[PDB]
């Protein structure tokens, strides 16, 4: 059995184990910080930031043609301090090709170039949008399974607590192909739930990149934090 | 489209929208006690109890094919007051036949009378097991998906927090045949999630009765207590 796994119950600078990309950084604090924040603290808009695991995961193997069971957990809080213009964008958790570089920012969240569904893309991603593009249901924020596309395939709106951690639990188990994503607010005592089947030996390839990003608005002040505070993640490749 | 919902933030005694069977009370606190606790305080053992809502449920049509999305949120508690025998036998959501009363208990849970996978059962549980049967993982307590048998088709560890509140969320996306449930600790933060598939065409019949059933156990002072604080329901039958 092939096995992966990582725990950062907090964040350290300079580790070498987390590759971060465009904005993103680790504060002093040991807090992971997705988009920009300005000098005089608030959120900087037109920001996209995404940070990876150092190793590539082994997710399904063609040979034998099994595929691994996986799971990750994270904490994160995301902060709206303006009226107006309306917040955005959202944060994702994905999975996809390895060495790759951030794409778009905004709606696509730093992880598409656009809103087809294209099957080269080869991404799998769980999204925390905040912001109501033309693909996206009415109600924000949302949870959503992105399969090779921004157009979530399943979608589950939630109440955002403004600034309160949040709790996120996804899990897959290959032998069912269901992906069943949880988010707590320890705070409200909120619970969300989403599950949708997806079959990963249709959509990634047979190693991936893990990772996080996070992106705010097209427009002046369209923005928001997309604070990290830990992330764990296990797959097991049975062999 | 054909609803049904309720919602008891608590319950109130006299109640004419519960049918209690064995040894279910609602006590002047506004508690449901599925088992049976002592005049001393403490929870008898060979005791069973059930509760189910008072009316049924239109879960599928055989006319149509259609069959209903469902969700159900309750909250309870268990307290294992001895540290020998071990704690007995637990708690169960479940759905089946309507007019039902129950069945065997300790490890039957008082919804089935024997350990064997009959389809006569027509009956779909979510059990929190606390008791390590022959036909148990060896790890309790455990959430389990129970499907026309006590031996569950899939199974989850988690640790019980003594005594402290858990809430639970069950639901149920007809489309794609999931029934994924959550267990979440407020106390610790404790998060555990278990889903697998589930068509329950081939499970339940068109109306069913949906309730709660608890049992302690076959051995004196195999026992613990089985509290429930609020339970709600709904479920939608596209038509
Ligand atoms: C977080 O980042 C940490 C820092 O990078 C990770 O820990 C490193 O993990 C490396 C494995 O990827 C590991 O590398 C090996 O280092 C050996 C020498 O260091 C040890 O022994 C020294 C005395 O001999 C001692 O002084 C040190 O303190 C260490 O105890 C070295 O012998 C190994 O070489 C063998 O294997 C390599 C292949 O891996 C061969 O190329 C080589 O010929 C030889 O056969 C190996 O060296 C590394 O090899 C690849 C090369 O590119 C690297 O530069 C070279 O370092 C390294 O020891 C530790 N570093 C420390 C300080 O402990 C950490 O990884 C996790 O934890 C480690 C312990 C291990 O269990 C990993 O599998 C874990 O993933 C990262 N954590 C996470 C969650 O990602
Ligand atoms: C929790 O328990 C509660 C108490 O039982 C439930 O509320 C009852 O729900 C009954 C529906 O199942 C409802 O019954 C109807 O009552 C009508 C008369 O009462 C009302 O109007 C009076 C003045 O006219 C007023 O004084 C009362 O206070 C009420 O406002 C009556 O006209 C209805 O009869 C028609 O329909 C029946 C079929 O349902 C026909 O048989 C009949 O010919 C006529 O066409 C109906 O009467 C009931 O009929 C069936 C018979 O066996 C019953 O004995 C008879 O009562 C009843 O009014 C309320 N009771 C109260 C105090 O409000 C509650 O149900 C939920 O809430 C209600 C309001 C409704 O929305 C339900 O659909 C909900 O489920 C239970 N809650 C839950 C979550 O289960
Ligand atoms: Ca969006
Ligand atoms: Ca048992
Ligand atoms: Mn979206
Ligand atoms: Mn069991």
């Amino acid at each position: 059995v092939e096995t992966i796994s990582f725990s950062f119950s907090e964040f350290e600078p300079g580790n070498d184990n987390l590759t971060l990309q465009g904005a993103a950084l680790i504060t002093q604090s040991g807090v992971l910080q997705l988009t920009k924040i300005n000098q005089n603290g608030m959120p900087a808009w037109d920001s996209t930031g995404r940070t990876l695991y150092a190793k590539p995961v082994h997710i399904w193997d063609m040979t034998t043609g099994t595929v691994a069971s996986f799971e990750t957990r994270f904490s994160f809080s995301i902060e709206q301090p303006y009226t107006r213009p309306l917040p955005a964008d959202g944060l994702v958790f994905f999975m996809g090709p390895t060495k790759s570089k951030p794409a778009q920012g905004y709606g696509y969240l730093g992880i598409f170039n656009n809103s087809k569904q294209d099957n080269s893309y080869q991404t799998l991603g769980v999204e925390f949008d905040t912001f109501s593009n033309p693909w996206d249901p009415p109600q924000v924020p949302h949870i959503g399974i992105d399969v090779n596309s921004i157009r979530s395939i399943k979608t589950q709106p939630f109440q955002l607590d403004n600034g309160q951690v949040a709790n996120v639990v996804i899990k897959y188990d290959a032998s069912s192909k269901i992906l069943h994503a949880v988010l707590v607010y320890p705070s409200s005592g909120a619970i969300y739930t989403i599950a949708e089947i997806v079959d990963v030996k249709q959509v990634l390839p047979e190693w991936v990149d893990v990772g996080l990003s996070g992106a705010t608005g097209a427009q002046r002040d369209a923005a928001e934090t997309h604070d990290v505070y830990s992330w764990s993640f296990q797959a097991s490749l049975p062999e």
